[PDB]
């Protein structure tokens, strides 16, 4: 597929703002012109699938402003200094639901946004949890929720799960549970 | 209870491409925040059946994350049309199908922190296969895919579009009967 591929001629960051940084770069498409691409630079990020010994799973509820909604997520959070994922999943869990689990494995990784954000997002299931206590960082505000993954799989099919990496999980999830992939 | 409450908004950048909101809210906390977003027209996204059982796709490649991506063809709302007419309009463009039946199955958000951007995910059917009609700067080839291949590829981490994976697996659910 080499000769889809377009070169980069330059490249500059043309915003930073309180939090999005926007990269501009011209580049040299297959016809041998240039285009102007522009996107987010992001450092990635982790979510995590935490799977109780009861079967239920750990989701939160989190007001979404670009969206002006809240939605059912898994827990998730941004990659901190180039940090392995599995700190970064280890800590949001933590923080974000107060969940420790001995089991981490890792799942796949998927792009949101391949049109204009490098963002990646590694997916992982966590097993074997036990609880301690939630500490939120300034700004966020997430209820925790215990969710049955049959009434999850019901919820992606309603359209109440529309939050991508989550809806990812919830399907990934399904398989595993299900015994297809392992 | 979680709502956050808009006090001001500001459109901070317009690129070439990318518009950015910058909003100060209110949380729950009382406090002030400020929350930056993309504004997005909104896209549409088609899963193409053939009579064969295979699927069209698309091969693309992607500058902000610097590869070439499996994809459903897909496209921006333009002018708040109806995205079902985003949909027609860009698969004959990408592809050069047209479908005689549509079926809208979900709409997904693929990047809830930072765009309000929604894309409505449709099932074409009942396709003839004209010529493409690409935009300037877009270069895409056509393949056709074997859905059980594509789901073996979501494995394997080679699907990693999120729009796409999350086609694939609904594709999955009406092939077996399940929804
Ligand atoms: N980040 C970008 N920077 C510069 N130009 C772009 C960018 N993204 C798209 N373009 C240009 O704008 C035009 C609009 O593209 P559409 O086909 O409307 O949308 P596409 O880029 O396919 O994206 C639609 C949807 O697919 C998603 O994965 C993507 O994140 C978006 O949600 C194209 O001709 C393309 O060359
Ligand atoms: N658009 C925004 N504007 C201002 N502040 C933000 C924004 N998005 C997040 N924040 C804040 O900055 C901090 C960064 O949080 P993250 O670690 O990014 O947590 P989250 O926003 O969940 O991002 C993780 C991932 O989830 C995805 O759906 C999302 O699009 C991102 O890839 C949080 O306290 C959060 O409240």
């Amino acid at each position: 597929m080499k000769h889809l591929e377009e070169k980069t001629l330059s490249t500059r960051q043309i915003f930073k703002g309180r939090y999005l940084k926007i990269e501009q770069d011209q580049v040299q498409a297959p016809d041998g012109r240039t285009y102007t691409r522009e996107y987010i630079l992001h450092p990635g990020a982790a979510m995590m699938i935490p799977l109780l010994p009861n079967g239920n799973v750990v989701m939160i509820h989190q007001y979404r402003h670009a969206v002006k909604k809240v939605f059912l997520e898994f827990p998730a959070g941004k990659r901190d200094h180039n940090e392995e994922t599995l700190l970064t999943a280890k800590r949001e869990l933590l923080e974000e639901t107060g969940y420790e689990a001995k089991d981490w494995k890792f799942l796949t990784t998927i792009h949101p946004v391949i049109g204009y954000s490098n963002e990646h997002i590694d997916l992982y299931l966590a097993r074997d949890l036990t609880h301690l206590e939630q500490r939120l960082d300034q700004g966020q505000f997430i209820e925790v929720v215990e969710v049955k993954p049959a009434d999850l799989m019901q919820l992606v099919l309603e359209g109440k799960v529309s939050d991508v990496k989550t809806q990812i999980g919830a399907f990934w999830l399904d398989k595993f549970l299900r015994g297809e992939w392992n």
